[PDB]
């Protein structure tokens, strides 16, 4: 039996697809890979985990480490947080650093905005992720918090994929892909250990960005999730 | 010695160039990667290969189980199943499901289309591929049976390809990539143990399809061709 | 505080932006990975180094193993020398190989290009490669040694990405990415070993190479770097 049915898609899902060929259209996208070690992030959550708890009344994720490391990388190379505005051909530089984080609720998914995020800790990025979380699980999430984001992080992992290429949210320049974290064997000092990895993905705008640039970028995200004591240092 | 010529294109080159930048320009295409274990596949092909030959005068491949696995997850999501079309900006859903096959001949590609896969088996499906393969390689393929296809299997994997980016097919709206089967030492229960992998990929339209509806999917593929007795439960 | 300026951008980043968004309007690009066993390359590199200093007076290194490599694969399949000029809607034929080859300065990225290929050997493809590696270093590189190149190898791997898609030289059709050398487990001859291993990346047209043939490229350039005495041979 051959059945097929035309439902028809409403006026807000016109403009979704609609914005979504305007950002293909505009800037030449370029995707580059890299892997993570997260060993030294799950012994940070085995034993903080339980003090974090009594005396914040907050849960310790993944989250937050991958967050703190994205304002640091920005606020070095400030070429990633540019934006070429096409009106005046125009590259607008910024010195505040707003990193969106797309958090997949049940409803669908929604896209807030983490204000001033070079100021905070640990303990700063967890409360803002979690009072918003509550916020758009009920529907109560405005308007006028989910636009003027600089970067985004786009969690596509907790669902289990290995690793693929994000889409560019068209008013910023680049966008961070976090994945699932499998046990892997892993040539570490000669020896085949087996670690607990990830691979992540940055989709960049060619336009603006260099290819070494973005390299270097990803790599010094690496290098303070594989150590996370590198933003008391340097 | 600098010598160069100018050979021509023909007019049916003309269109096929045509079309393949139209798939480019109407989606917004997106990809996807996993990893799927193969080791219940080959010793299922390894002890009952030779009563298949004996009962049905067919061999026993790979291709049938990822034919099979596919039509059980496109049956369960019926949102990969759709299409949009930008006539009446509509979004037509179907209840059937043909799964159109490439399979490189000498003389070239060539995409014929497996009709109605929901009430197959594994013998009904290589009766299909076998017979329509006979008919292709001796150019008595017919322009009828070519379209009208809802998902596509590439197999690029005869080459030994790694892993790669495959192109949709423009009537429709995913595309599954199969790959080179190599032995890759794996961690499994602890332990690092060599035994035979495939990547595989998802090229997907993101105007329709969601990003944790891509993952979701493809994950479904991998649960029925590593253990596929899923296919006999939920 | 929230401070941004605008600064202004230049005609000669206009044109560059110009450029590299009418690379993707005009071909429709693919890309496919393999990976390749660097092991013959650094014994070679090992033993030989220093009698190839003191009777040349030259470094070698990895890059003229790819350089050598590339032309005798292009030589045994013409299609992916071949150029589509949509002026007259033509197939343009070489039967020359000038491979460009990019190599990031301080100053930034340049590509220059290495002529004839085709009668070099190791030797002669490194005189080329240092001493004009002098002359864009201290500004004196010429423009019309610049274009008419036929392929390009990308070094993106001397910063420590994993792997990553690359983007075509428009007067081109197809671009060999190499990238970092990491030790990782190997399963080879039934026993897990550690070895230096290395991603690559092939991004071609499909308007005119097939996808089955770019496939085989890459496979062949991969003969000629895990045993570089096929050169000699077929």
């Amino acid at each position: 039996l051959r059945a097929e049915h035309r439902e028809k898609m409403n006026r807000m899902r016109q403009r979704i697809a609609q914005r979504l060929k305007e950002a293909q259209n505009t800037c030449a996208m370029l995707t580059t890979f890299n892997e993570i070690d997260m060993s030294n992030i799950q012994d940070m959550r085995a034993r903080h985990k339980e003090a974090f708890l009594k005396k914040h009344n907050l849960k310790l994720g993944f989250m937050s480490a991958f967050v703190k490391a994205s304002a640091f990388a920005l606020q070095e190379q400030p070429v990633v947080n540019a934006v070429i505005d096409d009106t005046t051909k125009e590259v607008v530089y910024r010195d505040y650093i707003d990193i969106s984080v797309a958090v997949a609720t049940p409803r669908g998914l929604v896209v807030p905005v983490i204000r001033n995020v070079e100021t905070m800790n640990y303990a700063d990025i967890e409360r803002t992720i979690s009072e918003l979380g509550e916020k758009a699980r009920k529907n109560e999430l405005a308007i006028e918090d989910m636009d003027g984001g600089t970067f985004t992080i786009s969690n596509g992992g907790v669902f289990g994929s290995l690793f693929g290429t994000p889409i560019i949210n068209p008013p910023q320049s680049a966008i961070l892909g976090m994945h699932a974290i499998v046990d892997r064997p892993v040539a570490v000092g000669g020896k085949v250990e087996i670690r607990p990895m990830m691979y992540v993905a940055l989709t960049y705008d060619h336009r603006l960005i260099d290819g070494r640039e973005a390299v270097t970028f990803l790599r010094k995200i690496k290098a303070a999730v594989e150590d996370p004591r590198v933003l008391l240092l340097d």
